[PDB]
Formats: structure tokens, sequence, C-alpha cells
């Protein structure tokens, strides 16, 4: 029930389904005929949460080109956990990618990539192979089970 206004690709450099860290890395491409306000795109990652401990959130690098500029946009990115109630299998919790206010416009047919990663705060690890978004992806591909949304509707993917 994806819009198509954007095309969304993914990779999380090969994690073991047991690791400490969790990586969520989207190459966004805008497929709608026109501008997209980088404001209005959010991204969201589904899983168990396993144990309630405090998250902290990451982002390593973010960025896209406008015209013939680089943009680095990787301070611009903000990460939310929030629960998914009632929570299905496999997904009690997901993260939410956002960007600030002023990130940019994102050209018609342009591509954003966006790396991030979140882990708890005492290290320990988490059990990945329970969260309905994760799979062993070592280089970008096409992923639907994460899900962009536009403006506040789903632009790709899905949603448990
Ligand atoms: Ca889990
Ligand atoms: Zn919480
Ligand atoms: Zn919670």
């Amino acid at each position: 029930a994806g819009t198509g206004v954007v095309s969304v690709q993914f990779n999380n450099g090969s994690s073991p389904a047991s690791s400490n860290s969790i990586y969520a890395r989207f190459k966004v491409t805008n497929t709608s005929g026109s501008p997209i306000n980088l404001a209005d795109l959010k991204l969201r990652y589904y899983y168990t949460q396993d144990a309630d401990k405090p998250l902290t959130f990451w982002c390593d690098h973010a960025g896209y080109m406008s015209g013939s500029n680089y943009i680095d946009a990787t301070s611009k990115v903000t990460g939310s956990f929030k629960a998914v109630s009632p929570a299905v299998t496999n997904a009690d919790h997901y993260l939410e990618v956002a960007l600030n206010s002023d990130a940019g416009s994102l050209p018609a047919g342009g591509s954003i990539e966006i790396q991030t990663r979140f882990a708890r705060n005492d290290w320990s690890n988490f059990d990945q192979s329970n969260d309905w978004s994760y799979t062993a992806a070592g280089s970008y591909m096409d992923w639907q089970k994460i899900s962009a949304f536009v403006g506040g509707t789903l632009a790709y993917g899905s949603t448990p």
C-alpha cells in the first residue's frame, strides 16, 4: 500500500544475530516527480527490545547531492524509539529516523544515504534474530521489511 514516491535500499554491514549494536543504513531515492522536503521523510525499523534499557542513537553519516554541491546532513538526523501497541510477533518497538526542519530538499530522482546505529547504554547484546526488520545484508538491497513515510503516508515497504 506504499505510494512509491520514493524507493529505498537497506544494509546493516551484515551484523551478527547476537550484537550489542543494531545498524540500519538506508539509500532513499526520490522517484516521485518533484523535490521532497527531507523534513517530511520518516524511516522505521521494527525490532524486539529483549530488555527494557536506555538506548543511544547515532547517525554515522548522511548526505546527498543538490545540483552539483554535496550536502552533508549527518548532524541533521534524529532517532526515536517508540512502542508498537499492540505488540506483534517479532516487533514490540521501532526506531524512527527523521531529519530536522532544515535538512534540505531532495531533488526529483535524487538520493540520500543515511547510516545509523543504536545500542544500549550498557553495551549488552540484543538478539536480532527475533527482530521483524532484521536480515543480514552486507550490501544495499531492496528490503521490504523497513518502512518509509512521506508526509505521514507510507511510500515504501510495509509495517508488521
Ligand atoms: Ca530482539
Ligand atoms: Zn521505551
Ligand atoms: Zn517500550
